[PDB]
RNA sequence: UUUAUUCAUAUAAUUAAUAGGAUAAUAUUUGUAGUUUUUGAUACCAUGAUAAGGAUUAUAAAUUGAAAGUGUUAAUAUCAU
């Protein structure tokens, strides 16, 4: 659903959701806006399959099979869906033949426990 | 003669109530339950400030340093069920 994309937000009008507003937890804004987005489906299958971000996991996937672990690291900072679990495939063989163990496992606790597990795979 | 405030005459602004999200043994969920919502008692109480007069202690040349407590009359005045 391309067209369908987007979340509309409030105007805090009345008294008691300026106190609701002046109540809020630390994570309020992104929190709603994390769990109003992208999320488990009816059927059982991840929110993996977004139009708009597509060419991004493409791009992410491309640059870790080259060897570029910096850079899709630093466009995996840009990502605002969950990202397919072929984006921590790549970007852990990216990590194998340098040895870096801390930014794999690192890589795999990013997605393990927060994104619906993509990278317990 | 210009300006900081003061004053004149033109103005915009209006209402109400909660809602927990990763590492938690299973509720999909939140424009939903609210409508004739609250901002509505400035009074004639017997307050309190002002001025004025009293007494006690120093018999040491030491100490950085011989300084501190206790009582009465006039006028003015008193807006809270």
């Amino acid at each position: 659903d391309p067209n369908r994309v987007g979340l509309n937000a409030a105007t805090l009008d009345c008294r008691g959701r300026i106190y609701r507003w002046l109540r809020r937890g630390p994570f309020f804004q992104v929190d709603n806006y994390f769990r109003r987005s992208v999320k488990l489906n009816r059927d059982g299958t991840l929110p993996t399959d977004f139009v708009h971000e597509a060419p991004l996991m493409r791009k992410i996937i491309r640059l870790a099979h080259r060897g570029h672990l910096k850079a899709a690291c630093e466009e995996y900072r840009r990502v605002t869906t969950v990202p397919p679990v072929e984006v921590y495939r790549a970007l852990t063989a990216c990590c194998v033949p340098g040895a870096k163990l801390a930014d794999a496992v690192s890589i795999f606790e990013d997605g393990d426990s927060k994104l619906f597990y993509v990278s317990r795979d």
